[PDB]
């Protein structure tokens, strides 16, 4: 495992504390053995998500201080519009308060747009993999969310350069079975979050866009971690070996018609989202009409002016290769520490998290008894580290192909010594993994259990 | 006209400038004679809205700096939960990114909850006056938005203590006509924004709630300007003349089962919203299930942790009577300046804006030629001040006739001084003779729905 | 009285409260009837100084956030150097933590410089009027501080354009009587704080510098309020009627060899100072050597990097004419309110404060009983406003006589911070003082309960008679 | 070498970059081969000082935002007064803009106080080791600055618990030789910065104060790094095994009559200083009278209100044992990395820096040719790391004074750099082991008369 030094220094700190073993046992019981219900005061190192927990720079805080809070015509709305033209060559923007607000703006408009002339009678969305909120919006609008990630993403320990790729054969098969008139949109998720923050190749993005364009299908780029995808392209595609990150990004977005973005990831923000449209002015107008009642007026979209200002600066800082190299290298360091100790992970590591394969880490625990959650609760009790489950506990009442515990790493927040604490904590549980029991419900809500369900050890 | 001194001093300033007469001309041209299309750089004093443009305190900024940005279980979420229990006596909260986000969380849930056993086949919402986004969400969910403000709200120059009240007779008539089983909810809007920021009396709130409870109707308090409403109750209701503002708030929320709040108003924030539920845990769980896909996880609701921290502090600052006295007194000062010069306004002034009655101000322009908008564009070109609402332009088409056609001079909180107010009043007064020669306005580009935002007009 | 609207809007507020009459009486008694001992918690509107209480802008705060805190070679030190070259055409800068630290850097160096050839045997400094700290550093270094402001400054109610002018006749007389070899430096104070914030004309600055240069005398511009002085020059000198503020400033500093500046005044800061030297590299080297043990390393001079960053932005904002017009107009507004009500003041009002002439205002209390302090205490008890005394209480006792020094003026200074209070705050101040018009006759004198030997106005405890 | 994990996480970052080899050589030439004259833009990792470069907490920034900027009676002045009473049990405070301003306030006052009744005609100050500005203020006022640190400090590689102690024998000898009536004050520097940030033991502080009280000598604690000194006392003195840091601090300040503090060190600030006096109201009044013309009015002392507010918060954070353990552990980690690789350092590492013994590293350069400065200039050109010299360059009388030690100080700001930054520093210096024998001395081009190392320009001797 190789430690990479920070291309920055610390300007402001925030205290953290390790609760005592008895505090965490009380806290985990009070939360019903669901870390989602733990207060942050009971957590030492928080690896629940990489969303909205990033450390901003002094230039970002400076930009917030001079932010224009105007309800209409904010100086920062035009700066953001100019930034999206520079980065993506897209001509229209609609800010949103975060990524699922951006999805709420655009997806219903795409369905309405497709439903013209009696099309989309059995409408579907096709992605390499829909994120949970993305699939929820697909399903809320009466559509089905189809995921066709490459089969290589389900072979955890088998290296592949592009585990986020579309399965091109499945894409064509789905276009032939459902019909282009039923495909509301293709959603390219970069990186593919649910497959392990795994990158999609430039040539895979290109072939998907070519296929969609010959069938007249609209392509939306889910762009939460697009800078981490661009870095992987430059690292692993020889055609982009000497390209800048911004040149990679500029090429990526030739292969979509629009983007939905959670700026709470790669743009290094604590809040914020964006809709950007390449040139379809009609879809832009319809999305603006939905933005008004759902998010806010069209030049702030549910965001304070200061946060649009922070987004403009963070959009730049997130494309800096020296930072991406350290950021992604830190994820790779925690992953190497675990692999060296025989802990199975999604290999290679993705851009934002280490996905520990708990299906083989605790085989004695069946899927319905939530093996990855049992490992997560044990990691929390032993260490105060909070991780998130991506398996059977997520999206149930059901069986899952993968059972990952996601160690999600906020950007510029934790040091490699924090990584060592995380790795050593999981390594010290190797003898307890065999004797580990499963989990059964105490209270189960009808929907969205993983967020607010209560469990108990069997 | 009496100037009230600030119960604070300035700690941070923000530059503004008057663009030249030439620049203002060119600017309004490129904006198609629509101020909603103007960039902020073309505006001197911005009276478009009082939403999200407020000046925060140093204590609010300090709260943001130590805000907990955690995805789940943020320290500031629990503080906000305690604060809502303190102010409203409500046991459950769901943060939202702003007011219409709160409405998107709660209104679909109330509809689905009302339809649980097969009733509410013709669902409606009843309010003293649904705000634009509020009425939009009820209609996007298939219901009708029924507005029943008191008739006194329609006699502008004639003083009344409570021009935001419900018409209780119309409330009972609509219950009988549609049936209680079709009334998804009653929405008590305080202050009543569309009536001129005019207050609702405590006894009006009390009677509406009791009528609703005997019929089993859920009551929601639209709370964007609840502190300004509480101030007016203390000022005009003898029962509360000697109560604190917090005691008036506490009593107000005995007459609702939940609230939706834009924290961008009376809590003195630039962003933020809130859903609070008194004790109905089933509705709380259903609203939480909708908050997840629409806004965010249930312990931040589409807000940065620092904005929840700012909301906990701002909810306290917004109830302080010394501040409310100055805030509402500054709006009254602007109104008294225009009223003493013979400019008709909604009298008495509300809590957050002066509503200039343009029907009597420019009678030679019909409603379909947008008279209030003509006054606004004339005001802008004269001074650089940007105002909003046209009644007609806002009402749109079905062009439905407008009961009123106000120009709204909306005042952000703790932002402008009374010398800024003198500039606004003197600019409008200086136009008195020009209102006669004032031209109507016609569309050059017209969008269908939501024309007030993006239509490119041109002078007739 | 004409209210001038703010050329800005408010972005952040600080709560203030009026303490109850009971609290104000208790606090003043606890403070020994000396508002300088009051905590800020007992003050509503604080008019003690215009120093370091200013409201900064969002651009100033943004500049602080990205400030470079390096010990040596801070990015903001080089920006400050470029800014002083732009504003003043001065080639060398030494930051200081505030104005009196800038005086502590420069004044002892000038004395040692003048002593190089065995000169300055009876050294003196000559100013239109040394400020208190300026005079203290002169005297601490064994020199005498000579003030020669125009006689017009002492005619309180008689208007004049330039009540801060040097008396040119006295300048030549002092040069002849002391000799150019004994005059360590001429200090041009702009505006002239002690004369009431009154401006110095460009032609008066020019003639002083011309007289000094032929005699080989080094000229220091005391520049705490140079932007307010530049505004008055543009307002009242026809030659500069169409010049920009920066053009006026650029001309002003042709008539000095260096400057000492409190950035806590016109540059709109809460802390900060500056030494800038036109072109004498030798004096720059000596002042750097004194900066190191007194203030800090030469690229921060006792300032956090963020404060140098704020100073670069505030130097720019302080020169903007629309702000200066509002700022100086607010002072004139408070002055006209009092003047229209019969309250005697230093007329015309200066750049930063209104000086109420309590000699004319009150008669039943003599100078040795501190008349201006009795009004200040009355004003505080009535309103929670804290003002500062510029009279017999401040003047002090004569060590030769051991008794009260006779004071030419018994002023109460209503000192106005920049971009902090509105014209409604001014009305509150004026109405408070006007409402005491009948009570002034029955106001009692003040006597010491505790008197320290030196600098008594800061910590002496008084009691009513 | 053991890495200690941060008891915090990062909230805000500041970019740094590595200037190219050509930029550095251009920069160092323009800087006259004195890194003090280098712009920060030419530095990668800045180890020039631990003074005022620290990273504050969100609680400190929040305190600044609500700071009271009043000229008289600021709310934060009374908080600072209460905090000094809580921490040190001292009744009087005068804020200062930084440490040497605190010295400029107090030292001349102490000389004047001592000169009453016509004594102190040959006035001196005695310290375990005066810091540079401290000795400058002693000498500017016409006194002599006598340093009497333990000889243990001069054996770099031999461990000792308390290499910052006073030599008690030399203390008694200097009192007898000069007379107690000529000792203006004894200055106890904690930690002893010039000895290598090495702690003074509690019993050494006690014995020094007891000797001084029996002779009527005033004692000032130079307190820039008093928390790091308290940590070492708790770590190495068995008597304080079960004591809190604040109990150790409270006990330390029983053994002084006043303190002068650079708040730019252990209180974790970017600016700020403090004078605190235990109970001598007369010296308090005289120091206030000097504070007014030198620093500012006595309730802000040359500080913005926001900086006093940050000081009140940082004074608390600087006492937290979990932070001190990490902070001093990071210094020890850099030291152990260099010591494991054969680099001679002052052992054990002190609180705030690693002191590389260059008299052993580069023997072919004599002291008067500044051997530690030659290692520093070579370190910068190689890596962009800026260090500072503590030897002959820092040190009739104009002839080059002999230096007991020739140190390169790798000074570590608080909560700014990670242990991966420390690895970069260590590998960079380790990587110069074969170039050390080839290094050349340095000669003056411009020499100031006082505190020459700050602004002097040098040239290689080659
Ligand atoms: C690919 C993708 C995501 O990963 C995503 C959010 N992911 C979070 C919540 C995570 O923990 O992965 C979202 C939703 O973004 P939001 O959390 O609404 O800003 C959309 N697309
Ligand atoms: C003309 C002049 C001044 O007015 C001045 C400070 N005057 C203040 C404190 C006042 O209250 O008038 C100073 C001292 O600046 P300082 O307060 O040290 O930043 C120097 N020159
Ligand atoms: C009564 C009322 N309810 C809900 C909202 C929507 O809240 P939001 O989403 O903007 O935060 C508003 C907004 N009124 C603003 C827009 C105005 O009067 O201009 C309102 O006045
Ligand atoms: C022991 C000691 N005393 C006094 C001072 C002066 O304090 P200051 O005026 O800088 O705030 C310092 C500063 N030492 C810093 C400069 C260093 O060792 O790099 C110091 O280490
Ligand atoms: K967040
Ligand atoms: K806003
Ligand atoms: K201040
Ligand atoms: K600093």
């Amino acid at each position: 495992a190789k430690r990479i030094v920070e291309p920055f220094r610390i300007k402001m700190v925030e205290k953290i504390r390790v609760p005592s073993r008895e505090e965490r046992e009380a806290a985990l019981k009070e939360a019903g053995y669901n870390p989602f219900l733990l207060p942050s005061s009971a957590v030492y190192i928080d690896l629940l998500t990489d969303s909205g927990t990033n450390a901003m720079s002094d230039h970002q805080w400076a930009a917030m201080i001079t932010g224009d809070e105007a309800y209409a015509g904010s100086r920062n709305y035009y700066d953001l519009k100019d930034k999206a033209k520079e980065l993506f060559n897209y001509d229209y923007i609609i800010p949103a308060h975060q990524g699922r607000g951006a999805e709420n703006i655009l997806f219903p408009v795409l369905l309405k747009y497709k439903q013209k002339e009696g099309k989309a009678k059995n409408p579907v969305f096709i992605s390499n993999f829909h994120f949970d909120t993305t699939a929820a919006h697909v399903e809320l609008n009466g559509c089905k969310a189809i995921n066709i990630v490459t089969e290589k993403a389900f072979d955890s320990e088998t290296y592949d350069d592009w585990k986020g790729d579309f399965d091109i054969k499945k894409l064509k098969e789905n276009i032939a079975q459902h019909g282009a008139d039923n495909i509301v949109a293709i959603v390219s998720t970069v990186t593919c979050n649910s497959a392990g923050g795994q990158p999609v190749s430039m040539s895979n993005l290109k072939e998907v866009y070519e296929i969609a364009k010959q069938h007249g299908i609209f392509v939306v780029m889910d762009s939460a971690r697009f800078c981490e995808n661009a870095y992987f392209i430059k690292a692993r595609d020889p055609k982009y070996k000497n390209a800048t990150i911004k040149e990679v990004i500029f090429d990526m977005y030739k292969y979509a018609d629009a983007l939905t973005m959670s700026a709470k990831k790669d743009p290094l923000l604590n809040i914020g989202g964006l809709v950007a449209i390449r040139d379809n002015e009609e879809i832009f107008t319809l999305a603006r009409q939905r933005c008004v009642p759902m998010e806010g007026f069209v030049t702030y979209g549910g965001l304070a002016g200061r946060d649009m200002a922070a987004m403009v600066q963070g959009l730049e800082e997130g494309t800096e290769e020296e930072y991406l190299h350290y950021r992604i290298g830190q994820v790779k360091y925690l992953g190497d520490r675990l692999r060296e100790a025989g802990i199975p992970i999604q290999y290679p590591t993705g851009g934002h998290a280490v996905f520990v394969d708990c299906k083989k880490l605790v085989p004695q625990i069946p899927g319905d008894q939530f093996p990855a959650q049992a490992v997560i609760n044990a990691l929390y009790l032993e260490s105060g580290v909070r991780a998130v489950e991506i398996g059977s506990f997520l999206l149930g009442r059901k069986h899952a192909d993968m059972e990952f515990m996601r160690l999600t790493i906020a950007r510029r927040v934790y040091t490699n010594d924090h990584m060592d604490y995380i790795a050593d904590a999981l390594i010290g549980l190797k003898e307890k993994f065999a004797t580990l029991k499963g989990l059964e419900f105490e209270y189960e809500p009808p929907v969205l259990r993983h967020f607010t369900a209560r469990l108990k050890p069997i």
